[PDB]
């Protein structure tokens, strides 16, 4: 099965816990979600090494980029250098030009969305 | 041959402090060329990303102010690690914040370092790092 990596900001996880769970639940239909048991409220070297191992194992990286995060950005930077296929999900805040600009319409895509249509978008992405 | 220094910080940290980022850049100029000294941060996006990536590849050292969360700063740090760059992260714990485990965990005490500091001592720390 394809290996899927999900990540999001700690702030996005706090205010929108259900949103991250909805994304992960939908991703499970298209493969194994390596980060599905991550409980964001979490020495640091062990976390970094496990994160890198999952990033290297992933076939697709799905990042929720609505809130600023050094961790999400760092994971995206490592993922680009690991030549991974990336999908960023943004809820229109101004998305960083480093993320919007990394998009190439194929291997790195950034999709603007409204909370309610996240399942439909994920279906479209993985049925293509 | 002057060393090429790359500086980056969050847009929030640039707004809430302004003088802090300018103090850091001014001090870095003593030790080398600052590739990002003329960055406004009031910013098509692809051109910005490609210019950023060119500066990252040219750098000898990357200095990042990591006090406020930022997708851009994190992304630049991730690309910098993969480009095998020497990195120094500057974090202010007085802000009450806890630095991301992805950044604190990337530290190895040598090639990637994270230093906790108080606003007033930033010039002294930069002098120590660059061996003044
Ligand atoms: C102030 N910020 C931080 C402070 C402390 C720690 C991290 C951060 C930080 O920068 N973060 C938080 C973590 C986030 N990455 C992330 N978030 C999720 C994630 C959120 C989430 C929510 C719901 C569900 C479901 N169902 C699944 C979820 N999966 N996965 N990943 C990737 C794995 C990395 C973790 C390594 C694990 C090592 C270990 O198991 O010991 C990036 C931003
Ligand atoms: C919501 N956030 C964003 C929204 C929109 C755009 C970016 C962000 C974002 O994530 N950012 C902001 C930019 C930041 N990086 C950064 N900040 C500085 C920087 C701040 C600063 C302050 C004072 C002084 C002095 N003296 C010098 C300074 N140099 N350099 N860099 C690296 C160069 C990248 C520029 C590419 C240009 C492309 C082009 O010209 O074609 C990362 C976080
Ligand atoms: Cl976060």
């Amino acid at each position: 099965r394809p290996a899927l990596y999900f990540c999001g900001s700690i702030r996005g996880g706090r205010e929108d816990r259900t949103l991250y769970e909805r994304i992960v639940s939908r991703l499970r239909r298209f493969g194994t979600v390596l980060t599905e048991h991550v409980a964001a409220a979490e020495g640091d070297r062990l976390i970094h090494e496990q994160d890198l191992e999952w990033l290297q194992q992933a076939d697709v990286v799905v990042a929720e980029v609505t809130q600023p995060s050094l961790g999400v950005g760092y994971e995206l930077g490592r993922a680009v250098a690991f030549n991974k296929r990336i999908l960023c999900l943004f809820r229109p805040r101004v998305l960083s030009a480093m993320i919007r600009g990394a998009a190439d319409g194929s291997r790195f895509q950034v999709w603007d969305y409204e909370e309610g249509e996240v399942e439909a978008l994920l279906d479209r992405y993985f049925e293509a």
